[PDB]
């Protein structure tokens, strides 16, 4: 859907920003400093499970750019590892939001956390 | 969400990017130049769906930047009607793509383009 690199390095961006909106504003709730309402907190997982699907297609080869490091396309096995490992620690969290299970949902939202670290320590240029 | 109005701008200008994204890229499906796949574009426009409820909770008061006009916030009720019956046309969209009605799809397609359209000529800065 990119007519040059560059297009696709701005939705790569776009997306990203929006994840991580919808991540860290969950960041009060879990640890208590702002209330936990179960039904919210369902409603906003669902839209970071739809997001967080959304920018690896936008790393399709030769799209070099950005903060991207290099090493993304050139194994293309771990870096897909990577992405499809943290699109099931946000099935962890959808599982626990859906749930309405506060514990299961501060657990999930760490390894996710931790999960968004380990790609951008391997994968984003600093 | 957003420590501050900038934070706002950042997100409404991401979300509308993506929308941007997600709605040109059926351009060639609706006028023919690219194959249609009924099941590719139903679930492009679920993304779409998702994405186009997300700008207007950014435009939330004293949140005047980027390229948004004034007016945005000075008739609430006005830019309120604007975005809810674009969202109402993208309901039409989606229940063209879930029907797999490609007539049905180029018509709503081309009445959310106009949709878009009205509101930046009303609340976007040339
Ligand atoms: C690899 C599998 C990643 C995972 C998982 C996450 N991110 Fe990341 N992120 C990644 C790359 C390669 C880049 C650079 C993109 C570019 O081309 O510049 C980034 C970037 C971001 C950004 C900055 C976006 C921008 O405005 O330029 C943010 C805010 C960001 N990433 C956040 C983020 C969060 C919160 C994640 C987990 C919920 C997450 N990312 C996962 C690679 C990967
Ligand atoms: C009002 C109800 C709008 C509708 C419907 C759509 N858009 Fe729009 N758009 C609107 C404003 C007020 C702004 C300015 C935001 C700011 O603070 O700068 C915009 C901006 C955009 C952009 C640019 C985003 C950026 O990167 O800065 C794009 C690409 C865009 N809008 C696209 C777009 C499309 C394709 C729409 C219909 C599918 C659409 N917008 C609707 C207001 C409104």
């Amino acid at each position: 859907q990119f007519a040059k690199p560059e297009d696709a390095v701005k939705y790569r961006q776009s997306a990203l920003t929006l994840m991580a909106s919808h991540f860290g504003r969950m960041t009060p709730v879990v640890k208590g400093q702002a209330p936990y309402d179960a039904a919210q907190i369902k409603a906003n997982v669902e839209v970071l499970k739809t997001l967080s699907a959304l920018p690896w297609a936008a790393f399709g080869p030769g799209t070099e750019g950005g903060d991207a490091r290099p090493e993304i396309w050139s194994d293309a096995a771990s870096f897909k590892q990577k992405q499809q490992a943290f699109q099931d620690n946000i099935v962890k969290l959808s599982a626990a939001a859906d749930a309405g299970d506060l514990d299961k949902l501060r657990a999930a939202f760490g390894d996710v956390g931790a999960s968004c670290k380990a790609c951008h320590d391997a994968y984003a240029k600093k």
